[PDB]
């Protein structure tokens, strides 16, 4: 048998010898300049670095992006990327070299050329369509294709991304001198995952060796975690398969953030420029904080957060009514609503409205035993227009489905986002008085969040 990656370099020949009947590398060759954009530059840097990329599908989900756009999502990632990854295979991810200069007229990053590359022509044609760096297998290429590839790629001022998927590759690409190292995750022999390559791997490669994690990365808190093995990741399905794009890099590059309490449309306007995914609405009379519809339709509309209610106790019909005609993504329950409620609600509510608890947390962590509630928001609760809950707690927990509140703000945030949840949920701490949120706070925030 052969595996899935014998499959597709099989076929990538086929594909490569007839391109060559129809575009022959005597027609271009010639015409064919170097680039002059600098991929190894822009994933050098202080900061943990970002190869966005550019996928439709791939062999092991098939269509990931029926909406599929280049330009528009060159549109987006320009705003985050140190670089941006092309496929521009045809067959299995459904890519296409034609891309490369659209998404190129668009994004001012380094553009990178992801295919399989086997044969010096594909590597001509990518820089004749403004490819600004290749990526070379070491799972598919022995010592001299590889030397002879890369020398090529370097001869038309194109970087190198030199991939590896185990041991023996590693080694070679030490010795083969190889300035930017992926480690994927994902080895196509077999489709299987495991971000332990990287944690074993990336390490031996050494500070002169600029090492990118590829694949699999789908939290802020795994990019966290692998930023101390890695100087950089290559992620594409996590952000393709959503419709919002913004969202989803935010997502993974700065965490499922809120800035709860939002009483006025410029403050939403703010947080969602700032990166927050998530806005929330205070429906608790008792708030100083609180919102009423209309005022809420008039925060809503100033940004394209995902709206959360906050109700204390409140009656499930209200509770219902308000996440249909708001149009709230979420419901956070912030009283004592036991099972019984939440089971209610939930038979009552729109199935796409999830259902947040927030919970208190005292000398101890409350359980998070509750069926239907899809995440939890811990704090040192009560509201507190204040200050912080026992972070050594949270050790021994899965926090996946947990945003950490209580006291956050610009001088905490650092140790915040270190604590391992899925995002922060800021309030009073960025605000100048109750429900009026200092933009400048939030931008700061916001920024200690990516520096990483």
């Amino acid at each position: 048998m052969q595996t899935v990656l014998a499959k597709i370099v099989a076929d990538k020949a086929i594909w490569v010898e007839a391109r060559k009947q129809q575009q022959p590398l005597a027609s271009f060759q010639n015409e064919v300049q170097p680039s002059t954009r600098h991929f190894y530059d822009a994933l050098q840097g202080a900061r943990t670095a970002f190869i966005l990329e550019c996928k439709k599908a791939s062999p092991s989900k098939g269509v990931i992006r029926d909406d599929f756009d280049p330009a528009r999502i060159a549109a987006i990632y320009k705003h985050y990327a140190s670089a941006i990854s092309v496929l521009t295979d045809e067959k299995y991810f459904q890519g296409s070299f034609n891309f490369l200069p659209i998404v190129s007229q668009i994004a001012p990053q380094p553009i990178l050329c992801k295919d399989f590359i086997i044969d010096p022509y594909q590597i001509y044609l990518a820089r004749y369509y403004q490819a600004d760096a290749c990526l070379l297998m070491l799972s598919v290429l022995d010592d001299d294709q590889y030397r002879q590839l890369a020398a090529v790629a370097h001869s038309l001022e194109m970087g190198v991304l030199t991939e590896v998927s185990n041991e023996e590759e590693q080694e070679r690409a030490i010795a083969l001198g190889a300035k930017v190292v992926g480690i994927n995750n994902r080895d196509l022999r077999d489709l299987s995952i495991d971000l332990n390559r990287t944690r074993e791997l990336a390490p031996k490669l050494g500070h002169n060796v600029t090492v990118i994690s590829e694949s699999g990365i789908n939290t802020y808190a795994q990019v966290r975690e692998l930023s101390h093995f890695a100087n950089g990741f290559l992620i594409g399905s996590a952000l393709m398969a959503h419709d919002d794009l913004h969202a989803a890099v935010r997502r993974v590059l700065l965490g499922e953030n809120k800035v709860c309490g939002l009483t006025r449309g410029q403050d939403a306007k703010a947080a969602y420029d700032a990166g927050a995914i998530y806005g929330g609405l205070i429906f608790v009379a008792t708030s100083p904080r609180c919102v009423n519809v209309e005022q809420a339709q008039e925060v809503m509309a100033a940004a394209p957060l995902q709206y959360v209610g906050v109700f204390r106790n409140h009656d499930i019909a209200d509770v219902v009514d308000k996440a249909k005609v708001l149009s709230l993504a979420a419901v956070q329950l912030h009283g004592n609503e036991e099972q019984l409620y939440i089971d209610t609600l939930r038979e009552a509510l729109p199935a796409h409205v999830a259902i947040w608890k927030a919970l208190s947390v005292g000398e101890t962590l409350p359980a998070r035993e509750f069926q239907h509630v899809d995440k939890y928001v811990l704090d040192n609760g009560q509201g507190g227009s204040g200050q912080r809950f026992d972070w050594s707690l949270l050790n021994g927990q899965s926090l996946g489905n947990v945003l950490l509140a209580g006291g956050l703000g610009a001088d905490n945030c650092v140790e915040a986002a270190q604590t391992g949840c899925a995002g922060l949920d800021f309030n009073s701490a960025v605000e100048s008085q109750p429900g009026i949120k200092d933009a400048r706070l939030l931008a700061s925030v916001f920024q200690t969040l990516r520096a990483y």
